[PDB]
């Protein structure tokens, strides 16, 4: 009746079958309060499980923390509750020049640069958005005034060498990822960031919903940001909810 | 001169910078001449080519063949002559069983059971169409009445063990194959073909916007309207090729 | 017995065990046209099938389009309709600067830089052609009057980049077959073409015969150009060829 | 200009070389305070860190998060702060019979089921601790009177499929992962956990010393729940073993 | 410098530009005996070498030992020493009902269940013989009475598992294994051995001639050993006198 | 009542051994076991020489176990089924590290699995590892010979010469996948190149027999001595010794 990680039941989510998924723990009460009467349901480690209420429904905001595998684990325990639609929020490192700072990245494909992700799906699968949360954020990205990028998201399973950042202790990467980010940036990828390729394979592999949006805070070739970025999803789930 | 497969040059196109890339040659007069000024090109192998007009821009119309290889021709030649949309049509067979035949399909990402996708991203790369095609695409299918689904679509480079069919000389499916399609069923997969893996790939790789939709003539959840469901068929890609032009 | 893509049927055949299949149609024409009375079976996609005879024998000639996938669909519905032999002819590029255009090559074993081979089988199985057509082959090619070589081809699913072209809409090849051109050259590789692997690999795991010979129009090593003369007519000697060898096959 | 995640600086650590890296926050504060002078240090996302001194030198306690990702990050910006030597402590479910709850299992290798590894090492590369990290584990559990296993763990990406657990929202386990646990337990493997082979591999071929140890609270061939006294004495048994251990791994 | 597990040099070889590489050491003198002078050379681990003549020219028999690693070693090392061409011979087992004891199989190619070959070439390369070599051996067979057989042999870095044997300590077989036996058999695989991938594919890729013919002594669907160990090397031996002539 | 196929040799003849050493070279075979009690020849087949010693008054196998790890894995199969269960690999090795010195002792903690044999055994992902208790005794064995010891990951290789990114060949060409590999696997902190641990350790690992590898140092490629070759054998056997207590 109750999920073991997440630490909550499905009478608790009165009904919810949308989650906004943040992968901060302190994204979730700020987006929760573009809502309406959040409720702390439970806090276990990086999962923070909060109830709000948005235009007269019942939604959840959890966080996921850092990596494919929390996620897989919020998301399949929410699905056991019945949730059912999963949107993704945050900042990304744009590697497009012609991309900059302030810009929305709506993701619609994911390059399978984890582990994950080959836990629900093989390989061959694309790592896809669902066509309705990917428009309805595209929608409520331009609707927010800023400019934005429909586009293939790179999608590692970390922070440094699979995102070919030579600037750490050892100063090596891996050969698979040695000279990736131009190899990316000449296939037309426009960012690099850690959670969306498990997100969208579990979730297009399993019956699911879900999308990817963030905001651009670096340009590796080159607030605000920041919270137009939660703004923008809670319109893309208000679209949602039709 | 000319491009090596195709036989046509950048003075046939007229300027056109849209492709409508149907399957099989035969269908290509048909595509042309729901479009102003239909004019014939050329005809070398599986490529029938030809250029028509829609709303005053010029708009070619290529055959691809059967499978990734002679696609990936197609789309490079093309794209050396200009070309850089590309609309796949064809009609297409589910695999859930919640598809009537009649309705739409525009693939929002596909499963990568070829081998040409690897030519140009490595497997870890998302087989997916341009935004903006998908979405007229999926204008363009309503618009016809249809009923319109967006999902995967499971790209095989063979028509019998890839599509885990038994009923075949040997009757045997190699391991990788075995229980694949109720695999894909459970996974979602909407239709088997086997082209779209190799587009959607080698455009989104190469600066090149790329889009398929299907009509389902047949549901594997086992036609007689065949003929019907291909002119609505077409007449969705035409009208999806208007919308991204204008 | 209608199959699906080539629409014949066994009857339609007339107890013919062999096939030759070009990958064009249009060469489909002439190679029916060097056997007797040619009979048109059907003609659906880039799949053009004709019945010839060939020394009294009937014998299948069909058009397999540019690929793997394609060719696998034609072979496949052939072998349903008793054909269990198959010689593949056409055209290739070589590699190796001792390599001359017009020369013949025979496939003694394909690199698998094609996807439908591992629909039939999982890649350490050797995309290999039956010992009998490779024979049959190479001294159908010697008696014709060409310089003939048995070796290695690299079969890819792509013309242009799995064939490390630079002369394209890009200009850029992904990382696997970046080099790659030159460490098949470093292998002894012979020439370039796009099916052997997965007609060779399909036939020799699904008990069928099947060998592949190709004649040479480009080498990427020569500065040279050719011509249209030794070009027009080493077409006309590779299916030549090609029949010469299916006669020897046949008894 | 504090490290990006960790919200910590080089002078914050004191000059600690050895970090204690258990999964939960909430177990940071408790791991400090067995040590001398514990002080909160910062606490970003899953990311909470403190400092103490064992046997006059400063050491540091860091949570990781759960997974590979998560962890890697803690361990890398660590390692730029000056940390050299990695010991991992939690609790665990082992997958054998003949392993008891409150036993400690110490990590001599990790099957690597996880992605961040690869981002490391190639899979041949084995994801093993560091000798003298392994042997000081295996010393403290000893002697804290429990029962110790040396084996090997199977370390997953996934806490459901691909730990092939059924009771989910699709009840769907993919190929690669059906029938994987009996493939583990003929293969002598001890437990599933979710972050070894991601550190074991990262501190390997990085120049750290890195090594796991867990106490096995639950048995998942065994249908009981354990008894819940049980539970905390295990945790708090648990890292009872890696203070001294980290403190043999100093001196 | 000389040649580091061989333990013999260039000029030991007399010139010989063809090797005989059967896996025993113990058939290398009798290999050897089979043509004119026969000569011991050395003896350092599995590799016992000989020199012998075969119309005017000199030839080398060089055991490999088991497995792919092993052939690589030695074939690399003869290459050293200027051999050019490598006739492999044996005894082997077959997986085809169809295939009888006594007759003679020649590899047309290998199913790489080897990691030693991709030290030479990626997977999608092709372990197969040399095309001259592989008609000698089919000729030499022939004519010696022999019903040939040319096809495909799988090639496996293991004689337990990876041939999918179940009698074994563990009785067990890793998955990539499980029902391999039949896939191999409906494939039309014609015989299991275990150097044959990695031999055929480091020739086949650094301009070597080469090829494997083997007695088949014993059906796994189902005085011979002796006979047919006989007949086996004299065809290789009459393999060898076709490529020299 | 069943005599093993290659070995050729039964579970009485053991003698109730549960420990093998096992050496690469039949002539180490004779030499280790000299180091030991009332030596028996059991067999010797091939490249498998196989013998019974007593050491400290238990009975032990010592068994060749030729090059590679698939005449490896033959070896250690048919012993396992014969009761053995624990094995000791020692041997010579080539290190990496330029701070390790020839006559030093490299006891491996893990190998880089660039073998085929392995894969037979267990999938890619799992570790090639030692038993700790042998490991430790293998460590605790070479420090009391008074050598310098590391403990350390190990890569292992099929091949002698590309896999190990040799150049000095016959051809010189090093496949795509080694290209660039030395410098990989130095730079990854790897202390030596062999051609045995990954097959063995895996192996082992995975199928309830305990195994280690110590090795020592006759050549360091970024810079045979008889008495590092001896203080090799002395520190398995005194291994040995530690794991029978
Ligand atoms: N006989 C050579 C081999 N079995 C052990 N070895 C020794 C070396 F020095 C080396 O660099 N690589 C090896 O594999
Ligand atoms: N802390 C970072 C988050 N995991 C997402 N992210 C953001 C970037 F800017 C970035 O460059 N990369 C990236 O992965
Ligand atoms: N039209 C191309 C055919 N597929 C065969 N071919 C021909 C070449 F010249 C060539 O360089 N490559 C090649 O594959």
């Amino acid at each position: 009746k109750t999920v073991f990680h997440l630490g909550v039941t499905e009478a608790d989510l009165n009904g919810a079958t949308l989650a906004i998924i943040p992968g901060d723990p302190a994204r979730v009460q700020k987006i929760a309060e573009l809502m309406d009467n959040p409720v702390f349901l439970a806090s276990h480690r990086e999962y923070t499980v909060y109830r709000a209420e948005l235009d007269g429904q019942s939604v959840v905001v959890c966080s996921t923390g850092i990596g494919g595998p929390s996620t897989s684990i919020a998301v399949e325990e929410l699905a056991q509750l019945g949730v059912r639609t999963f949107l993704r929020v945050g900042t990304t490192g744009a590697i497009q020049p012609h991309v900059n700072v302030g810009d929305m990245i709506v993701t619609t494909g994911s390059v399978r640069l984890d582990g994950a992700s080959l836990h629900f799906a093989p390989m061959e699968f694309p790592a896809v958005p669902d066509f309705d949360v990917a428009t309805a954020m595209k929608a409520a990205a331009q609707e927010s005034g800023a400019t934005v990028h429909m586009g293939v998201t790179a999608s590692s399973d970390t922070f440094y060498p699979g995102q070919e950042r030579y600037d750490t202790f050892t100063g090596r990467v891996v050969r698979r990822f040695q000279g990736s980010m131009k190899e990316w940036q000449d296939m037309g990828v426009l960012n690099f960031e850690m959670e969306s390729a498990t997100l969208l394979t579990m979730c297009a592999s399993s019956g699911l919903k879900a999308g990817c949006v963030a905001g651009v805070i670096i340009n590796r070739t080159q607030k605000e940001t920041e919270a137009r970025s939660i703004k923008v999803v809670v319109e893309a789930a208000r679209k949602m909810l039709k």
